[PDB]
DNA sequence: GTTCGGTGTC
DNA sequence: GACACGAAC
C-alpha cells in the first residue's frame, strides 16, 4: 500500500548507513524505500527486502528478496538501518478486524512479541521485530499510525523503545489520500537514550522538521504536544481523575442477550443511549440509535450507576471534550460515566459548563491533535478541575 | 470490566 | 467533511 513520494523522501532524508552498511526494506513489495535510499545515498550498501506475498515482491536485480513473513523470519545477521511502511491492523476475526491469520499464526506473533497487549496491530510489532533486528546503533525509520503515543496497547512499545535507544517522532497528520489515518515518522536509533517530538511543515520541496519538545529521561510516558499553556492550565486545578471513579458503559452485546431489553419501543421502555445522543451540556432522551429498549429501572442489572444521575463524557467525538449531567439516569450504550468520590462536593452545571468550555476544547486540541478519534480515559482523566468546579475534602 | 479502528457510513 | 460496536483480552 502506497507511500506518498514527499514521505518517502523525508524518511530517506532522516536514514543513514555505513558504506557497506546493511539496510532492510520490511514489508516492501517492490521496494520503493531501497529505490530512494539508493538514489539519494549511493549503491555502497547491501540491500534487502522481505515481503510475504509473492505476486508483490518485485525488487530490482541489485537487491536480495526474500519471501517471508517479517514478524517470524530469522535472518543470519543484524542490519544497520530498517526502513519502510509496515501495514497497519489489528488481527482478528474478518467480521471486524481487518488481518485474518490461524489462531496458531497469532498464537506465534504473541510468543514472539514482548510488547503485545490488548488487541494491538501489526504495526506495533513490526516496530518490535525491527528494533531487535538492528545492530547496537543500528536505526530505524518507519512511518505508522500516531494512535501508539497516547494508546493503552502501546504501553509496553512506548517502554520498549525508551529502554532500547532514542526516538524521534515527527508528526505529519493525515498524508496518506486514500487512507483514514493520522500518521507519524518515527526515527529510532538503537543507543542512547530520550524522546524528541517534532512537528513538520510540508512544502513544494518535502518535509521540513519543526523541534517541538524534548524528553531527554523518557521512559515510555504517553507523548502529548505540551505548550506553556497547556502545563499552566493542568496545575491549575486537580485532575478529573483524582475527583471521580471513571467506567465505561455496558457493551452492545450485554443488551442484546439481556431479558429486559427489546428490538422495538413499547410502554414504559426508552431507548438505550449512545453516543448520539449526548450533546453538549444535554442528553436527547427520545431518539433511538442503538435499535435497543428497556424498562429504565433495570438499566441497574446491566451496571449499578445506571440508578443515579451523572456526569457522561463523550468517547468518539474526536478529540473534543463534551460532557452532560444525566439527570434522568438512562441505560448507556457508550461513553464514560464518572461517578464523584468519596468526600467530593460538584456542582453538576458549572463542571458541565467547564468541560464544554472553548478553553477545554483548545486544551485537548493541542496536546492530543487528531492522533486518534476519540477522548480516551488516559486524556481525560487529566483533565484540570478547579474549584469553582469540584473539590475534594 | 473496557479497548480500538490503512475506521464506517452518511 | 460530519459524526460517529463488538471481538479482543
Ligand atoms: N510497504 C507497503 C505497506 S505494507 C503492504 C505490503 O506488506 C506486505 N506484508 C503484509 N504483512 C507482511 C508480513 N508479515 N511480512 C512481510 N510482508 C508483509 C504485503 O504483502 C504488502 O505488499
Amino acid at each position: 500500500v502506497e507511500t506518498p513520494p514527499e514521505v518517502v523522501d523525508f524518511m530517506v532524508s532522516l536514514a543513514e548507513a555505513p558504506r557497506g552498511g546493511r539496510v532492510l526494506e520490511p514489508a516492501c513489495a517492490h521496494g520503493p524505500f531501497l529505490r530512494a535510499f539508493r538514489e539519494a545515498h549511493g549503491t555502497a550498501y547491501r540491500f534487502v527486502g522481505v515481503e510475504i506475498d509473492p505476486k508483490a515482491l518485485d525488487l530490482p536485480p541489485w537487491a536480495e528478496g526474500i519471501l517471508a513473513d517479517f514478524l517470524l523470519w530469522e535472518p543470519g545477521e543484524a542490519f544497520d538501518l530498517i526502513l519502510g511502511n509496515p501495514p497497519y491492523g489489528i488481527v482478528g476475526e474478518a467480521s471486524k478486524y481487518p488481518i485474518h491469520v490461524f489462531k496458531a499464526v497469532k498464537d506465534l506473533y504473541k510468543k514472539a512479541f514482548s510488547t503485545w497487549k490488548g488487541k494491538y496491530n501489526l504495526y506495533g510489532a513490526f516496530l518490535e521485530k525491527a528494533v531487535r533486528l538492528l545492530k547496537p546503533g543500528g536505526v530505524l525509520v518507519f512511518v505508522v499510525p500516531a494512535t501508539w503515543l497516547v494508546l493503552e496497547d502501546f504501553a509496553l512499545l512506548r517502554e520498549f523503545l525508551a529502554r532500547e535507544g532514542k526516538t524521534s517522532v515527527y508528526y505529519l497528520g493525515e498524508v496518506f489520500p486514500q487512507k483514514k489515518v493520522s500518521a507519524v515518522v518515527i526515527r529510532f536509533q538503537k543507543s542512547g537514550k530520550g524522546l524528541s517530538l517534532w512537528d513538520t511543515q510540508e512544502s513544494e520541496s518535502g518535509f521540513t522538521p519543526i523541534l517541538w519538545a524534548e524528553y531527554p529521561h523518557w521512559e515510555g510516558e504517553i507523548i502529548r504536544f505540551e505548550t506553556e499553556e497547556t502545563r499552566k492550565l493542568e496545575i491549575s486545578g486537580m485532575p478529573l481523575g483524582d475527583l471521580f471513579h471513571i467506567r465505561f458503559a455496558a457493551r452492545s452485546p450485554e443488551f442484546k442477550k439481556h431479558p429486559a431489553v427489546r428490538k422495538e419501543p413499547g410502554p414504559g421502555l426508552v431507548p438505550v443511549l449512545t453516543g448520539r445522543n449526548l450533546k453538549p451540556g444535554w442528553v436527547d432522551y427520545e431518539k433511538n440509535h442503538s435499535g435497543l429498549w428497556m424498562p429504565k429501572e433495570r438499566a441497574k442489572e446491566l451496571r449499578d450507576f445506571y440508578a443515579t444521575p451523572h456526569l457522561v463524557v463523550a468517547h468518539t467525538k474526536g478529540t473534543r471534550v463534551v460532557a452532560a449531567w444525566d439527570e434522568r439516569a438512562y441505560p448507556w450504550r457508550e461513553e464514560f460515566h464518572l461517578l464523584p468520590k468519596e468526600g467530593v462536593r460538584l456542582d453538576p452545571s458549572s463542571l458541565v459548563q467547564w468541560l464544554n468550555s472553548e478553553a477545554m476544547q483548545k486544551h485537548v486540541r493541542t496536546l492530543y491533535r487528531d492522533f486518534v478519534p476519540h477522548l480516551t480515559l488516559r486524556m481525560l482523566e487529566r483533565l484540570p478541575v478547579r474549584r469553582e468546579y469540584g473539590f475534594h475534602t
